[PDB]
């Protein structure tokens, strides 16, 4: 990752860990492990995959006010301020990552930005991060084990399954559903037919 | 303003033509929706005739052939994306052209409420909401939580709208069926009522 960050993995782990709780940093390590496994399985650059996965939740624990300032400074979209952390920590978090690290790679940053909501046409790296986040080994929740099996077989099916489960979950709790989420939903459900 | 004022047929002639468009089971559904929409109109201070008429006509095109719909799309509202969907989406949005072909109805409120009865919109009129809810709670319906919808409809029409839309999004997602984007526009607009 030094090629991407200018830092050894040891300073990098220090920086990431100092942004979040123990429990969350373990999640992030599990996501790194899972993304590297997925990259191996699907013929993708393991270093890009692991680095995007290590960084993906870098901003997860920023406060609302800190996000509102990053919005104002870097992407002042009126609608964006109506949402919250779930949406912000990836989409707006990338600005924090760039402030704190010498990361410029647009593939990595884009995979991080959309890790929560996806998009239509996700790249292989986007999908690796998206799926690793859901299936990493510390996770236990309704839908993970089917997700793990699918991931071993077809990345696009895993993407579809994860998205369908998340929409169902949000709807069951009457929580707002980000419009990109439904874009991702409709684009990938054909894989499950 | 009677059904005849709106359509040029009296309710008796309407009921025959509507019966002709569909199976008995569907026609009974439509009578149930008419009944439910009239009750919702009384409950919420809305014109009972408009509500009853929109309800009677809402599924006029439910059993048109796929080919009839595609012809209608070409002829009246060319949209290649629309063509990618199916009966669920078409029968309201494209069905209103069939209704206008067969009936002398021009009322834009009634037509708009029929057109969106499946998917809703973000800024639904009272008539829109009455048809949308009546469709879901009509007395022939027997599905889990229909009694929750019925109860909410007795108390707050916007909540009933919110509940129905959250139900439908969760139902579709739970089996990985496509979700029409207006459906999510309705969902996000009405969930704050819950
Ligand atoms: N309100 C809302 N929440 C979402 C949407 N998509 C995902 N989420 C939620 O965002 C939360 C965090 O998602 P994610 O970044 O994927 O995982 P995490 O950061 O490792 O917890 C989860 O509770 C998801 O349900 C959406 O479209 N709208
Ligand atoms: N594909 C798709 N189907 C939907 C959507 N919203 C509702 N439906 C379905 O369309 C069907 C017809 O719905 P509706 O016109 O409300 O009821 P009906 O005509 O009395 O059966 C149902 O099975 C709904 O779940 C959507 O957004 N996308
Ligand atoms: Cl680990
Ligand atoms: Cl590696
Ligand atoms: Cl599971
Ligand atoms: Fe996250
Ligand atoms: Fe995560
Ligand atoms: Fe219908
Ligand atoms: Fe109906």
């Amino acid at each position: 990752y030094k090629d991407y960050t200018g830092l050894d993995r040891t300073e990098l782990l220090s920086k990431v860990r100092h942004m979040m709780s123990d429990k969350r940093f373990n999640h992030v390590l599990g996501v790194e492990r899972a993304a590297i496994e997925l990259a191996e399985r699907y013929g993708y650059d393991k270093e890009k995959a692991g680095l995007a996965a290590l960084l993906h939740d870098y901003a997860k624990e920023l406060s609302d006010d800190e996000f509102l300032r990053l919005i104002d400074k870097y992407q002042p979209d009126p609608d964006l301020k109506k949402w919250g952390n779930n949406i912000w920590h990836g989409l707006v978090g990338i600005y924090k990552i760039q402030e704190d690290l010498a990361i410029k790679d647009q593939d990595i940053l884009a995979a991080i930005a959309k890790h929560t909501v996806g998009s239509a046409q996700m790249s292989t790296l986007d999908k690796i991060v998206y799926v690793a986040d859901y299936i990493e080994h510390n996770r236990d929740f309704p839908g993970v084990e089917e997700a793990r099996e699918l991931a071993k077989v077809d990345l696009n099916k895993a993407v579809a399954y994860e998205t369908a489960r998340t929409v169902a979950f949000l709807a069951s709790k009457a929580q707002p559903i980000y419009p990109k989420t439904i874009e991702t939903y409709n684009a990938y459900i054909p894989y499950l037919d």
